[PDB]
């Protein structure tokens, strides 16, 4: 599968997360 | 315009946000 | 099917609508 | 992550589900 | 139009459906 | 960026708008 | 609602169609 | 990559096509 | 939920997979 | 296939492009 | 919110940009 | 156009690819 990337900015911290499809 | 609803969920808290289009 | 929701904000007047898939 | 909401509707009944991203 | 295919799995019945665009 | 277009048809009145990405 | 524009192109001819949302 | 499938119904003929991502 | 289908190719080893939504 | 239209805008100028699916 | 990344390649300049959702 | 990025995994042989739009 494909794994995208995104900066998941919550209320306390951001972080690069994958997104698996 | 259309406004979708979503929750921006960080560590362990969420917040309603709109998404305007 | 899945039904999404959105506020359809027209000429100064909104209303929730469904979106079928 | 972002959480969307939709109705998952079957033959007769529906249910709210999250769609997390 | 394009017709996608999906398994609409409900509470007591899955079934292939078209999704038209 | 890419700019898409859509007719925003409100309370009996449409108008072309852009959508930036 | 929003109305996107698209062309439904077959063999070698196209036709404008709307896509309502 | 992922290869989806769709019935591409033009004006003269439909046909299962891939969609490569 | 809806289950779409795709061929998941990597090094010429495709295979049908689901995509749950 | 379906053909969408968008403006591909750079530093200063834009251009119409098709997005075919 | 989620921040995707893309290379916005224009006529005479590519550059990484965020896309916020 | 915009170029997104993803890891294309098949049999544990991932690698960065573009996705042109």
């Amino acid at each position: 599968a494909l794994v995208f990337f995104a900066e998941d900015c919550g209320s306390n911290k951001c972080a690069i997360i994958g997104l698996a499809v």
